[PDB]
DNA sequence: ATAACTTAGTATAATGTGCTATACTAAGTTAT
DNA sequence: ATAACTTAGTATAGCATACATTATACTAAGTTAT
DNA sequence: ATAACTTAGTATAATGTGCTATACTAAGTTAT
DNA sequence: ATAACTTAGTATAGCATACATTATACTAAGTTAT
């Protein structure tokens, strides 16, 4: 108890060795428990494996995603682990339940869902419609998405980056440095390369929002109702926000979105990650040049990203 | 404690969907056999020792069984005692020893694993011309499956599940069956497969011969009785022996007697067909996204296997000598 | 010390669990070691860090090699290991010394050899002489070399082949089918393909040898002095024969070997693996499509089997 | 025990030949820092308590060090206590977790990393255009070193080595610097370098104005002392300062003041000219047997850090955006 | 008054051998 | 009687879910420079 | 008598983060 | 006196040896069908 109480408090000393989504995600789970054991009578620390288990159930019937019902499990997981306790999913009672929960959810369909693609097509539409605007917002999202689109970077990466990230090719071409990924943490990193294309709309959006005034400033910023910018060096623009253009580029196009409510409807932050894995597929683009382009080191993202007749062929003479 | 063995049995029951029919089927089959040996043997099957897991290894090695069902059998015991509480038997030397031993004694002696007698389209040609005349209910409808079985590339477990109004014409006076073929999260949910004025028109006169989806739970194909009759099902899942068996009769309408000796795959399986239309979509020249997507084979290793006598496999080496 | 009585016990009754090479050298250690013991006075198991220190550098001393030292540091860690003992390099005395004697071996020059390369050129030479003999030992070398450099399998893996391994492609090509190697061991296991000049030369000593007679009869086998093949099921062509073929073959074209003594002087049954990796990379072959030719699973013996100007190039002009 | 860690610093110095100068050069540094930082906070420094590496931790990241260089601080006490039978730091929690913390609260701030002000032609034109001409023995010896170094790709401590008669003619009225330069088992022993009629032809003048191989123990190169003499030493080795400092002369020739504000890479290092070679390697259309046989790197992931800034190596989307 | 955010919380995706399916033997089940 | 299946049990061949995070997606409400 | 092995033993190769090098600052060493 | 090095100490960037086998290489002596 004493070695436990010792553990979590060398655990939240050294918070900022884990992600600041991670710790706000066990606390919303731990939350979400916590509620469930009190409704209940229930001790929600150290917790008992039967209790963990009616803890699924109960979001299994609340109907919650089977990702979600694993993201709970796995914070408790790790709140006990790192606390030195043993995991609820150390015990039998959990463990089966979270496989069951599995292979009820999906034997009734359920399938996690992936963004709605960004591709080429969609980014030659889209440029072509805002790239007659003069308006500073038009300039600067059209400079993002072709950012997103050229790079593949996720929308945290984005931004992140800062104007003196930029470099040059000798050819003109714009070089981004990345340095920590969802994936990577590093001095090292990687260096995006802009086409001339997206190079220019990006030179287009620095010129006109002023960022590049300091390079310390992130390279995207907001900017106001009056069309006014508003750099910043210690503020990026929400990944909320960078998700909104996306939303607003897609209802500029195909207009406002199902009242169905489901999730997926118009572009968000990862669409162009997901297109432009498509894309390069679909050029014949080595799977191994396609994981360089995403950034990844495995390949079954990229391999899912797609699938979609050839076979016929033959017979059909 | 026995309480702790015993919660954990009151565990596995409760929450025994956390595994498939054909696992538990597996897991209660290989403990009738490993607790009809300990009794004949007079041991105790539970908890396992060690001892005497690999005394009964050694009696399967001995049975003269495959390396990989002595691996299932070692699986299974494992599985039984992870879930119980129970140290797993493989988790201890003697165990650990000898099924080192029996995998290298095995290979050492010829334990060949069998693959399919693959059915290409030398093969549907071949039946295709048998039985297209034939009015029979039964030729006609075991036509089109042979028929898709090769198209298609589907599972023997995925032809059945099939129903009817997943086929439109949309394609453009041609066929087209729609589909489902996952069971993962990031996986998927269905697929669009097509046919020649062949697969899709061999197809029609089942439809024509059969019923049709008069109620579209109508699963596409059914069983045809003596009388040459059919029972259109709505509810009823042709068996996936019924459906291996159309591929077993088949060879021996044209082989006949099956073939003897004893041995595995002396005719044509549920699978024959993907191994057919595998080497074939490699003698034609087809990339491996077009392969793999076309049998929904998440890897390569398996493929491979498939086209491995293939004169377009031959490797480096072969074209290097060959300048 | 009972518990390590039977954990020595359960080693020798599951032997074959490993390769009879293993044993080979296993008791071919001890010997040396339990000599070097008893010639000192002094305890040969458990091993003394010490002794076991004083035993390397013994060997250093002796002129011994680098990978040779390490094979008597390893045999004796496995025995401590399998006993349920700790292993002398579980001890910085030895681990130290080991890592002393690498350095200055190597500091000093020492450096791994590997096998005199016998390549497309050499069997081409080999094969316009050997192939007018109506000889059956000659036209069984020359099948055997072949087979060698076309499949680039060990000697241990062709002294093992069967007729019954023999398929056929339906272009006319050879397939054998190789079940355990070195690196491999299952019912799988990978088809060899060979080409049709190689299949020509197989298929002329099946004819003279009557090898097929019976197809669990080993491909190869002696021939003795009058000429006559001596095919068997049981027994095989000893690795050491294999080896004598590409001494006797070298021999034939360069004449007897210098007086030095030194290993690699002639071909080797090594030789057609490391020759034809050599020749697969300098024809552009993809390291990928190599390590498939030779079986590998990494990239390393294939990456260093070759090495050897293009720098120069630019300037030059 | 005391014993127990006395028997093991026993065993470490006694086979301290089992580690590099340089691994011992850095094993007293990290101690000496490790050890002036203890005592003047109070704590003690051997054995090492997780609390106070941890604390030490955030003393070299506040002291603004890189990770790299804290990392080497962590390696060395793991490295001290891992050879001295007490627990690693590392193998410590607080420790583990601090080091997790500091590596990314780092890149978060913008922990660059330092490659190379690359050497590559356009700067071997410049200098060779700028010394071709000078009467100075210095100058002449520090062109034929700049000259190798591009031509051959080799180490700093690699080009010191050297020696005269791994240099013959052979080529063809041409020169080839015969080499070594691996240090393994499986790896190699030497290799054949050649020059244009430049880098072997600069070299020739050194040759004529130093004294050449009166006796090849004679290393390739030697000091030139104030008077323009040579010292010709077939014992001695040029210090990889010196060697290095001919980068770094000659860059303040050029652009002088070396440049300001107190960081790595202002001019050009011993590294430079590889990297010079490379990305020239690069546009001329090379292809990696090519590049990483130059440079003797095992492997590429080296390499493509330096060609990184350039157009050749874009990526595939801005291959099909610039369709 | 607002555009255009930002903040904040819950929901859900994405990433750096052991389980499940088929093969084959046989015996059971229905309806012709 | 059997054809034509189904069910069953075991051999054997092919597949992919569980760890430990770290991030995105979506709803909702708060904020500030016009 | 032998060719052409095989057997047998010792020697050595081959395969399915932690150590070592450079960079940079400075202070020391010799000979002009 | 300084130019031209060397040595030293610490920061930082790039490399590859240690595990646990399993096999080949070489020397030597024994074996058997001619």
């Amino acid at each position: 108890s004493d070695e436990v109480r010792k553990n979590l408090m060398d655990m939240f000393r050294d918070r900022q060795a884990f992600s600041e989504h991670t710790w706000k995600m066990l606390l919303s789970v731990c939350r979400s428990w916590a509620a469930w054991c009190k409704l209940n009578n229930r001790k929600w620390f150290p917790a008992e494996p039967e209790d963990v288990r009616d803890y699924l159930l109960y979001l299994q019937a609340r109907g919650l995603a089977v990702k979600t019902i694993q993201q709970h499990l796995g914070q408790l997981n790790m709140l006990h682990r790192r606390s030195g306790l043993p995991r609820p999913s150390d015990s039998n009672a959990v463990s089966l339940v979270m496989r069951r929960i599995r292979k009820e959810n999906v034997d009734a369909g359920e399938r996690a869902k992936q963004a709605l693609a960004f591709e080429r097509t969609d980014f030659d539409q889209v440029r072509s419609l805002m790239e007659n605007s003069d308006r500073c917002q038009d300039i600067r999202n059209l400079a993002f998405l072709g950012i997103a689109y050229n790079t593949l970077l996720r929308i945290a990466e984005i931004a992140r980056i800062r104007v003196k990230d930029i470099s040059r090719t000798d050819g003109g071409r714009m070089l981004i440095h990345i340095g920590r990924t969802k994936t990577l943490v590093s001095t090292a990193g990687v260096e995006k390369a802009l086409s001339l294309g997206v190079t220019k709309l990006v030179e287009r959006w620095i010129s006109v929002s002023g960022v590049a005034d300091d390079p310390n400033n992130y390279l995207f910023c907001r900017v106001r109702k009056n069309g006014v910018a508003a750099p910043s060096a210690t503020s990026q623009l929400s990944t909320r926000a960078l998700e909104g253009i996306f939303e607003a580029t897609h209802r500029l196009i195909y207009g406002a979105k199902d009242d169905s409510g489901q999730r997926y409807l118009a572009w968000s932050g990862h669409s162009a990650r997901v297109g432009a894995a498509r894309d390069m597929a679909r050029a014949g683009v080595s799977i191994p040049e396609i994981m360089q382009a995403g950034g990844w080191t495995n390949v079954n993202i990229v391999m899912n990203y797609i699938r979609n007749g050839a076979m016929v062929r033959l017979l059909e003479d």
